[PDB]
């Protein structure tokens, strides 16, 4: 049974939920977590969708080494200046010192782009569109959080190289739209699409696009995924050059993107939809969508028939592409099974007892609302499908409502401060400068009016939304007062 | 095309094939290699099959950390002694030296089994059946070789814990049989199932089962996959215990297996089926089974005819997709037909489907099998039936050829001079063997090129060991026929 309450101690609730749902186990090293099957299956559902979608775009999967040489790691100055403090270094094998230290990838731009340089000789060798599913290591000494912010994590990183800026620009937004589909259609989490500010953009990149999710339980926002246009910044450093004989002699540098998505998805899903009974799985990613549990059973051969009827429902659901398990163990009581599968967030519990079997009916119990329904055996495939779809809509609708009551506009620093301290994220007119962003962080921390159990921190930028709530009026001032605003920018306390 | 010849410098042939088929690229860290999409797709076909099969056995996928602490790594002393010289160690982040060095997994027993000990708190928590698809590092300084022997490689590693030895022993063999299915049904590679000798078995395990494949062109054998029974060696160290259901208070240690299969699969496929034209893909793992190539698109051909040709190609494409044939239509106009013939030949695509304007106007096409190079003219209306047949025949042919090779090069010998002769003729030999470690080192020393090593004790030997037969050492009696050879 779950006893930690989400609105009381969020961090302890989160830890109880991810362990009792059998999603996470703690490793004997700090910041290292084990993905047990219940969580890994969500990642695999995400993988299946995104893999199919990028393959439609011409992207192919591959696998590049996990190690970088010091020489390659340092060829793009901005990139390495940003990643160097958290790059983990292998310096020996057994007791034998290595030829030279080699680094574990924090990201694979510097692993992959020397090979791209070899592969690009003429204009027809482009585009190059590669993806890999792998682990990366970002060894920060700040406090880790399972799924949300870890030293090692699973992800996918896509890397594409084009002869023209137009093709690259097109791909950046296509990928970002796929990440939005992952969050909104699979995980039932609404997100805000936008551009990262100058301060927050990928070091070494031209510009970074992003999707941002809002976690109302902490009132904080978090980046769900990211799609960068790298311009020619890496092609010039790694010599990814072609010669088009229609532009004789002139070396031409490829235009590049990289884009990434991680198992942070599963953490956001946990934080958004979880409740005080435990995890709540959107049916689109649930490892088990329907769990069948036999009740009653306090007369043999009926008990033998009851088990048979549970397996009948199981086969009927398997036949219609509903993912189903029959918890037929006798080693545990029906109540223990109810609790076990509620903790795990199974969308529907299918209860079968003797009376209902002899009456050609069953009971379906929805996990999002607890609502109980009696269904005729004949309708099992239809109604369950309906309920599954309805659950997915409900989860999304609720999450959407929370986002829209918690994201509002403010046009002055004082209104921004007050709204922010009330637990919301705010679209403000913004001049765009890094220095002004720093000042916003510092002063929104300095001026914070604390609300009970609210996070103590300054506001950061989240994204410049593609579709802001309001149109920037002509000659509007930034909240800094001294510069004209360039755009509405979403700000909030964030992970 | 391809210039280096397989029967000459095998290593240069191998290098040329793996790069010109766009399977491998060299990384700037000597000894590490890039798996380009042509190779990765083979790995993905193998994963699709194996994943489905083990999920039928109750096994579930997970992901454990890449890092091991010094204390967990050394708890099973045999295992750590075997792996310690090739464990890679992280000693700093940025410029900050780490407080304690952390190891990268060479294999995940010592990462997973503390968690297993936490998860088993009664007999009902068993069995535990977990698998992960991931990368491991074994940083030897020997000479690496793409696919076959690398410092970093992708694999799958399965780890199961049971209450009784009978369950564990059953799973060891089920997994070994799936590995043999990967090699024989998917990769068209015959293998020999057997048991490793005491000398060659997994350090810290009780016994190791294996499949061994034979590479005609080198005379050498290579281990394809392995399935180990760890017994209670690891559960005694990591305290994986449950209470006896019948005896109150009595704790019992779980029985464990682990089993692994790597991208070495691809290397063996390349070495067994490749020829002097390049890679040769078995249809069951070929990303592209049929490639459609328009020919004859000269300057004289009308726009009417050229667009009709392209549409004919797309219609073959649709038809082959409708019958589940993995087909690529290569309609690019900025590459010549000959370039495409060569490109897809080097990549080992099973069938090239040629359509020119005259063939379209004759309601037929040309299909060229990669393995034999035979050109067949096929009527349009039979495309789906014939190509399917040919794909099956290709898979059968590749297996039959390789099986003939194995039968040719795996013979029995009962004397040591006979063993030495057959071994230096480029074969592997089943010999009467006493099993002793010292005598295995002795065979290695005497047979040295290099000395032969133990490969497997075959489940099904070629000969019944005649009662009272003496080992090849001529000192102690033989316990079993053992396969020996020069090994990868
Ligand atoms: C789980 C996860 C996710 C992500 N990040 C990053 C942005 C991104 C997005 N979008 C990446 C592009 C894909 C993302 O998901 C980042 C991380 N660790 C870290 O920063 C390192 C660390 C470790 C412990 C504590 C604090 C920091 N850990
Ligand atoms: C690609 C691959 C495969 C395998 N091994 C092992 C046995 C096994 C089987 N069966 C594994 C249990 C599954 C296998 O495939 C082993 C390896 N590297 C190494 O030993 C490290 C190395 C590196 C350079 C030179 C020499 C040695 N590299
Ligand atoms: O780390 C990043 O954000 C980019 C996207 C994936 C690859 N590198
Ligand atoms: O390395 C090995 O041989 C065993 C089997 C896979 C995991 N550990
Ligand atoms: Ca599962
Ligand atoms: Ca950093
Ligand atoms: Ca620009
Ligand atoms: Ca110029
Ligand atoms: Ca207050
Ligand atoms: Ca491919
Ligand atoms: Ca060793
Ligand atoms: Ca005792
Ligand atoms: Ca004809
Ligand atoms: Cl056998
Ligand atoms: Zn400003
Ligand atoms: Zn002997």
């Amino acid at each position: 049974g779950l006893e930690a309450k989400k609105e009381e101690n969020l961090a302890d609730w989160y830890s109880q939920v991810i362990t009792k749902s059998e999603m996470i186990e703690y490793h004997d090293i700090s910041g290292c977590y084990i993905l047990r099957p219940w969580a890994y299956a969500i990642w695999e559902a995400i993988k299946d969708f995104f893999d199919a979608e990028i393959k439609k775009l011409g992207v192919e999967n591959c696998y590049f080494p996990m190690f970088v040489s010091q020489s390659a790691l340092e060829k793009e100055k901005t990139h390495v200046a940003d990643f160097a403090p958290e790059v983990a270094w292998v310096t020996r094998s057994g007791k034998t010192e290595l030829a030279e230290p080699i680094a574990i990838r924090p990201t694979s731009e510097t692993v992959m782009y020397p090979a791209y340089a070899k592969w690009v000789q003429s204009h027809r060798d482009l585009p190059i569109k590669l993806n890999q599913w792998c682990n990366v290591v970002r060894w920060e000494f700040k406090h880790p959080q399972p799924f949300l912010r870890t030293r090692e994590f699973l992800w996918q990183e896509g890397h594409s190289a084009f002869a023209t800026m137009e093709e690259a620009a097109e791909e950046v937004l296509q990928i970002l739209d796929l990440y939005a589909q992952v969050y909104e259609e699979l995980l039932a989490i609404p997100v805000v699409k936008g551009r990262k500010t100058e301060k927050e953009k990928f070091a070494g990149g031209d510009y970074t696009t992003t999707i941002e999710a809002f976690i109302s339980a902490s009132g904080r926002a978090i980046q769900g995924g990211t799609s960068h246009h790298l311009g020619q910044n890496f092609s010039k450093m790694f010599e990814i050059v072609f010669e088009d004989p229609k532009i004789p002699g002139e070396k031409q540098f490829a235009y590049q993107n990289s884009w990434g998505l991680t198992t942070r998805t599963i953490g956001v899903m946990t934080m958004v939809h979880g409740d005080n009974m435990g995890l709540v799985l959107p049916p689109r990613v649930a490892c088990v969508q329907v769990v069948i549990i036999p009740c009653g059973i306090t007369s043999e051969e009926d008990k033998e028939a009851l088990i048979a009827k549970c397996n009948d429902y199981r086969r009927r659901l398997l036949s219609v592409n509903i993912r189903v398990r029959a918890d037929l163990r006798d080693n545990y009581s029906p109540g223990w099974k109810f609790n076990h599968w509620e903790l795990k967030g199974v969308p529907i519990r299918l209860e079968v007892g003797p009376r209902d079997m002899k009456s050609c009916q069953f009971v379906a119990v929805r996990r999002d609302t607890g609502e109980k329904l009696t269904v005729a055996e004949n309708e099992a495939e239809t109604k369950l499908q309906a309920i599954l779809e309805d659950i997915q809509v409900t989860l999304f609708t609720r999450a959407s409502e929370d986002l829209k009551t918690h994201m509002v506009v403010a046009n002055t620093m004082e209104d921004f401060q007050k709204i922010l301290d009330s637990g919301k994220i705010v679209q403000i007119p913004f001049c765009g400068e890094i220095d002004c962003e720093d000042w916003i962080k510092k002063t929104t921390a300095r001026d914070q009016d604390l609300e009970p159990g609210a996070p103590s921190m300054g506001a950061k930028s989240l994204c410049i939304p593609f579709k802001p709530l309001c149109e920037l009026q002509p000659g509007a001032k930034c909240v800094c007062g001294k510069n004209p605003a360039k755009y509405y920018t979403l700000f909030g306390r964030s992970y």
